[PDB]
C-alpha cells in the first residue's frame, strides 16, 4: 500500500546530498564568512524548527503569539555573538563543558553535563519525530517503523560522515531547505480548500485566529517561556564548537549575526505552513473530516499540508527539505553529546585513541536508541522543542553567567544554585509530562487534562534564584572559609 515513489525519492535525495559534499571535501573571494554562516544556520534549524513552528501556529491553544520557539532561537544567537562569544574565545575551551569543569571541578561539570546531554536527548527526539512523520505521511508508513529508520539513517549518517571527510554538506543541505519550502508554500496557498490567510489571522471561520492572542493575566508567563527560550538557547554545545573553531572572535560574531539571519528566514516558510493548515477546510481535501488536530495529528501538521495541499513531487521536494534539515541538525546533536560524554566524562574523570573512538561509537548507538524512545513515547514536536531548553535556562546559563562574568563564583556556590534551581523548576510542575506541581503560585488554573498551570513566571524565578543563590552562596564560603569562622578542614571541594 505503501508507494514506492517516496521511498526511492528520499534514497536519490539522500545520495544528492552526500554525493555533492563528498565531491566537495575531494576538492578541499572573502566569501567563507557567508559559508559559515550557513553551515551554522544548517545546524541550528532541523526538525524541530520547521515542523514545530508549523504545529505551534497551527494548534487553537497557541497560535503565532505562542510560537515563541523560533524567534527565541534565532535571538539566542544574536546574544551570544553579541555577549558570549569573546568570552568563550581566547582560552583552551573544546567544549562549552570545559569552564564548568576548569572552575567548579571535573563532579561538578558532570553533573551540569546532565541537563545538557538531557536538552540534546529532548533537541534529537523532536527532530526524530519531525522526520518520523514526514516518512509516514508522505511515503505512508507505519509512524513506529518511521521514526525508528529515521533514527537509523540519522544514527548511520552521522557515523558515516564522521570518519570520512565531509565538506559543505551543511550549504547544500540549507539550499535544500529553503528550496524545498519555498516552493511548497506557493502550491500549498493556491488549493481551493485553503482560505485567505490575511483574513484567517484576524477573524475565526474554521478554528480560532492563527495570529493567536495573550490574555492580560497571562502577560507575564508569555515574558517568562521568552525568556527561557532566548537564555536557554544559548549554552549548547553545536553552537560553541563553531564559535571556538572560528579564527577569529569577529569571525565568530558575524557568523552569529548571519546564522540568526537565516534562522529567521527558514523559519517564515514554517509559519506560513502552519498558517495555512490552520486556513484549511479539510472536509475538501483528501484528508477528510475529521481535521486533524481533532484526530490528535497536530504535530503533523506540515507534512500533511506537504501530502494533501501539494502535488506529488512538491510533496518529495518537501519531503528532502525535512530530511535534510533533520539530518543536518542530527549529525550536530549526536556529535555533540557524544563527544561531551566521551571527552569530559569519560575520558577527564575516569581515565587511547582507538578506546575513544569505540565508546564514541556506542555512545552514538546509546543515545540515538534514547532519543528514538522518547521520539516514539511523545505526541508533539513543539513540545520536546521547546522542553529540550527548559532544563538547560534554568541550570546551565546561570552557571555559565557566574563562570563568564561573576568572578569570584565557587563550587559551593554552584551546588547550591543547581539544586535550588532544580527544586524551584520540579515543585512547579510540567503540563508537558503530565507532573502535578508542588507549590501553588497565583494564578493557577486546571487545563482539559487536569493538570494545574502556573500563569506565575516560575521557571525566570527558578533562573533567577539559582544566579542569586551561585552569587551568595560563592561569596558567603569564601568569608567563611577566609575569617576563619568555618575551619579548613570542612573545604570539601577545596574551592577556596
Ligand atoms: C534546540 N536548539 C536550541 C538547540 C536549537 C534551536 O533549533
Ligand atoms: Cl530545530
Ligand atoms: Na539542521
Amino acid at each position: 500500500a505503501f508507494h514506492v515513489e517516496g521511498l526511492i525519492a528520499i534514497i536519490v535525495f539522500y545520495l544528492l546530498i552526500l554525493l555533492v559534499g563528498i565531491w566537495a571535501a575531494w576538492r578541499t573571494r572573502d566569501i567563507g564568512l557567508l559559508v559559515g554562516g550557513f553551515t551554522m544556520t544548517a545546524t541550528w534549524v532541523g526538525g524541530g524548527y520547521i515542523n514545530g513552528t508549523a504545529e505551534a501556529v497551527y494548534v487553537p491553544g497557541y497560535g503565532l503569539a505562542w510560537a515563541q520557539a523560533p524567534i527565541g532561537y534565532s535571538l539566542s544567537l544574536i546574544l551570544g555573538g553579541l555577549f558570549f562569544a569573546k568570552p568563550m574565545r581566547s582560552k583552551g575551551y573544546v567544549t562549552m563543558l570545559d569552564p564548568f569543569q576548569q572552575i567548579y571541578g571535573k563532579r561538578m561539570g558532570g553533573l551540569l553535563f546532565i541537563p545538557a546531554l538531557m536538552g540534546e536527548m529532548f533537541w534529537a527526539a523532536a527532530i526524530f519525530s519531525a522526520l518520523g512523520a514526514t516518512i509516514s505521511v508522505i511515503i505512508d508508513v507505519d509512524m513506529h517503523i518511521s521514526v525508528i529508520i529515521s533514527a537509523l539513517i540519522a544514527t548511520l549518517y552521522t557515523l558515516v560522515g564522521g570518519l570520512y571527510s565531509v565538506a559543505y554538506t551543511d550549504v547544500v543541505q540549507l539550499f535544500c531547505i529553503f528550496v524545498g519550502l519555498w516552493i511548497s508554500v506557493p502550491f500549498a496557498l493556491s488549493h481551493p480548500a485553503v482560505a485567505d490567510i490575511g483574513f484567517t489571522a484576524v477573524h475565526a471561520k474554521y478554528q480560532k485566529p492563527w495570529l493567536g492572542t495573550v490574555d492580560s493575566s497571562e502577560v507575564y508567563s508569555w515574558l517568562d517561556s521568552f525568556l527561557l527560550l532566548m537564555l536557554g538557547g544559548i549554552p549548547w554545545q553545536a553552537y560553541f564548537q563553531r564559535v571556538l573553531s572560528s579564527s577569529s572572535a569577529t569571525y565568530a560574531q558575524v557568523l552569529s549575526f548571519l546564522a540568526a539571519f537565516g534562522c529567521l528566514v527558514m523559519a517564515i516558510p514554517a509559519i506560513l505552513i502552519g498558517a495555512i493548515g490552520a486556513s484549511t477546510d479539510w472536509n475538501q481535501t483528501a484528508y477528510g473530516l475529521p481535521d486533524p488536530k481533532t484526530t490528535e495529528e497536530a504535530d503533523m501538521i506540515l507534512p500533511i499540508v506537504l501530502q494533501y495541499l501539494c502535488p506529488v513531487y512538491i510533496s518529495f521536494f518537501g519531503l528532502g527539505a525535512v530530511s535534510a534539515a533533520v539530518m543536518s541538525s542530527a549529525d550536530s546533536s549526536i556529535l555533540s553529546a557524544s563527544s561531551m560524554f566521551a571527552r569530559n566524562i569519560y575520558q577527564l574523570s575516569f581515565r587511547s585513541d582507538k578506546e575513544i573512538v569505540w565508546v564514541m561509537r556506542i555512545t552514538v548507538f546509546v543515545f540515538g536508541a534514547s532519543a528514538t524512545a522518547m521520539a516514539l513515547l511523545t505526541k508533539t514536536v513543539y513540545g520536546l522543542w521547546y522542553l529540550s531548553s527548559d532544563l538547560v535556562y534554568i541550570v546551565i546559563f546561570p552557571q555559565l553567567l557566574c563562570v563568564l562574568f561573576v568572578k569570584g563564583t565557587n563550587t559551593y556556590g554552584a551546588v547550591a544554585g543547581y539544586v535550588s534551581g532544580l527544586f524551584l523548576r520540579i515543585t512547579g510542575g510540567e503540563p508537558y509530562l503530565y507532573l502535578q506541581p508542588l507549590i501553588f503560585y497565583p494564578g493557577y488554573y486546571p487545563d482539559d487534562n487536569g493538570i494545574y498551570n502556573q500563569k506565575f513566571p516560575f521557571k525566570t524565578l527558578a533562573m533567577v534564584t539559582s544566579f542569586l543563590t551561585n552569587i551568595c552562596i560563592s561569596y558567603l564560603a569564601k568569608y567563611l572559609f577566609e575569617s576563619g569562622t568555618l575551619p579548613p578542614k570542612l573545604d570539601v571541594f577545596d574551592a577556596v
